[PDB]
């Protein structure tokens, strides 16, 4: 039982030297890149937001640009996306250019990569939609660049049901963090940005228990962050498995962190994360995270009626693949973490 997942996180750790040369990798050069973009006057105030690593192998940076007063207009009824309105060559009348400030980055770094052959990077891009300028360098470490607005305006109204963190973290720990930037990055679903909050994950991650003192002593070992490298490690696990028909490519450790902060609002005392209760608080996000599967439904933490398993964005077969893989999974003591 938990022997068996004590066992997968012991695993885990020892490639904890591997992804520290990696990301010790993918610094060099964004300390590279944030000089040479401060050089630029459309970027000159750019710097780096705080945060970092997704899957294995797969990096994640964000690249903060202080703007000025910024005015969003919510695009259609889709609850994350919008357009910005008081950088002048981006704009598009009144509009500030997503596509348009996103090309801009793409080129500086595209021309500025070539040259410090010292270390062999090729620049990429993965996939539609994204607005990560992603690279890969000595073809093994890939990292995602995302510009991202800074604005230190209230957080739009979409988000006002969102972050309820009130039974868990405190309600004045809500409005400390809703005093804080949010950010917009050039995804369109289009000049269109949408919401991130990266930076207020990885508070609440770190700052994660109802004790102010949780995980800093031996009496107060709470198993939050085990539970969710579990669950970060079930998908990418049975994502190799299931690539013989690469069907389970939409599926991302987004879900799983986002359906974990779900799990910790559902728990909020630091009894319901005992660490001897590993299997069971284990057991809690699996069913959960099934429970989203099923019902096709699994809100963004900030944004409630932004619904990431909708089938806009997921197909229903897709997902009862997925559903039945994990099913199956937690059935029988999940075999995929065997030896
Ligand atoms: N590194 C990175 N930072 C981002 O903000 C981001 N946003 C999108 N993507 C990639 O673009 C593509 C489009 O996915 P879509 O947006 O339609 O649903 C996305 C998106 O709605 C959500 N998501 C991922 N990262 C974030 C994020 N920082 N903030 C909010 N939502 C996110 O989870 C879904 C799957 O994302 P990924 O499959 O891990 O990579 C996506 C994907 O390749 C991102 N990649
Ligand atoms: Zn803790």
């Amino acid at each position: 039982g938990a022997s068996k997942l004590r066992a997968v996180l012991e695993k885990l750790k020892l490639s904890r030297d591997d992804i520290s040369t990696a990301a010790g990798m993918v610094k060099g050069v964004v300390d590279h890149l944030l000089l040479r973009l401060k050089c630029d006057s459309a970027f000159r105030g750019v710097g780096l937001l705080n945060v970092k690593i997704s899957a294995p192998n797969e990096f994640d940076v964000m690249f903060k640009l202080e703007v000025p007063r910024i005015q969003l207009e919510e695009y259609s009824n889709t609850r994350a996306y919008y357009f910005v309105k008081f950088l002048s060559q981006f704009l598009e009348g009144e509009i500030l250019s997503a596509s348009k400030m996103l090309s801009k980055f793409r080129k500086i770094i595209k021309e500025e990569i070539n040259d410090i052959k010292d270390t062999d990077v090729i620049m990429k891009r993965k996939r539609g939609g994204s607005p990560a300028v992603t690279l890969l360098i000595s073809e093994k470490i890939s990292v995602d660049i995302t510009l991202a607005l800074e604005s230190k305006s209230s957080w739009p109204a979409s988000t006002q049901e969102g972050l309820r963190i009130q039974n868990w973290l405190s309600a004045k720990v809500r409005k400390q963090l809703r005093l804080k930037p949010f950010y917009l990055v050039p995804k369109h679903a289009e000049e269109t940005w949408r919401l991130s909050f990266s930076h207020i994950e990885k508070e609440i991650l770190n700052n994660h228990g109802k004790s102010k003192t949780c995980c800093e002593n031996k009496e107060e070992k709470c198993c939050r962050k085990d539970c969710l490298k579990l669950m970060k490690y079930l998908l990418e696990q049975l994502k190799e498995r299931f690539k013989d028909k690469k069907h389970l490519d939409k599926f991302s450790s987004y879900h799983v962190k986002t359906a974990f902060f779900h799990v910790c609002t559902q728990n909020p005392q630091d009894s319901q994360w005992d660490r001897k209760d590993l299997g069971l608080c284990f057991d809690n996000c699996v069913t959960y995270f099934l429970q989203c599967l099923r019902t096709e439904k699994l809100e963004n933490y900030f944004i409630p009626e932004f619904n990431l398993f909708s089938s806009n964005l997921i197909d229903k077969r897709s997902k009862e693949f997925l559903t039945k893989q994990i099913e199956y999974e937690r059935n029988n003591e999940f075999p995929v973490f065997d030896e």
